[PDB]
């Protein structure tokens, strides 16, 4: 099913394919970002997905970025990070958690992307759950095949987003 | 059950828990390397595991880090690249897989390695297999358990090798 990704053409089938895709193993909502190599700031970014516009909006006006612990945890590693206030720590850290629960995403986890070329980003999935203890089955129940999709979006995105006309 | 490299004390137990891993999945082979960001030679190297003593010296010694397909193969991509008759183009990669073949090496494969810090690695796993078909069936089998060892093994090794 993964060849699906590279077969494709455009911006638009890609995200089709990535949100079906993450749809069949539990996730209604996900996020793709991708940066360049030692990009400096949020202008040359490709971000595709499902994410509610309203909510995208607002993490970008209130500077999110700056405040969700996701962000950091890439720079830093290659494993996946669970949404957790836990992983929230400040004043801004309980108030993006309260927003993004408030905005229907809940649970779910960050799975940071690291390229061949120093491409940096993160694939974000929300799974919708009657509690965390269900969320974590559902999640663990599809982090082999997860796995293997998130580096499969991160190359044949790569590509997409930064080389191919 | 990955978060055991991690919790590893040192070198010695990493290299033995990651060695054991890869055997229980039915990899008798298993080589990890990796190079700190933007290394211009393999005199920080980390490399680990149980490749035959003989094999490791004749690869360093023929200069083999410049006809290996994988090696390229890493720099370009985060996707594995198998060990099959295609990644073999020229006389000189041909010539590489019958020596690792007679190293006892000929079915595997290679998983590139990149960390969030610019680490640039790979792990390799060779399976003993009567035939390709045999060697393919097991690979497909275990990929995915494989795919997560590899970025445990990265997160974990790089924080063993640099720091
Ligand atoms: C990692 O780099 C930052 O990527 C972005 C960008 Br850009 C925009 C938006 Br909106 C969201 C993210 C990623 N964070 C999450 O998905 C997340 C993580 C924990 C909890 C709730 C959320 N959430 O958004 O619902
Ligand atoms: C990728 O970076 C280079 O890493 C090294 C280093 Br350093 C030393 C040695 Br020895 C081997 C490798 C990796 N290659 C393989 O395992 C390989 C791949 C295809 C076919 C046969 C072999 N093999 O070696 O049997």
């Amino acid at each position: 099913g993964f060849l699906e990704l590279e077969r494709s053409s455009g911006k638009l089938e890609w995200s089709a394919i990535l949100q079906k895709m993450a749809s069949d193993l539990g996730f209604s909502k996900i996020l793709f970002g991708l940066l360049p190599k030692d990009s400096q700031d949020y202008e040359n970014a490709f971000i595709v997905g499902n994410y509610p516009a309203a909510w995208r909006e607002h993490y970008d006006r209130a500077g999110y970025a700056r405040v969700d612990p996701t962000v950091s945890h890439c720079t830093q590693s290659v494993l996946p990070i669970f949404w957790e206030p836990s992983i929230y720590q400040t004043r801004k850290q309980h108030e993006f958690f309260e927003e993004a629960s408030a905005a229907g995403l809940v649970y779910g986890l960050t799975m940071p992307l690291h390229g061949a070329r120093g491409e940096l980003g993160a694939l974000s999935l929300s799974v919708e759950a009657e509690n965390r203890a269900e969320a974590n089955r559902f999640m663990e129940s599809v982090l082999p095949t997860l796995w293997m999709l998130k580096d499969y979006a991160l190359q044949s995105g790569a590509g997409l987003a930064f080389e191919h006309p």
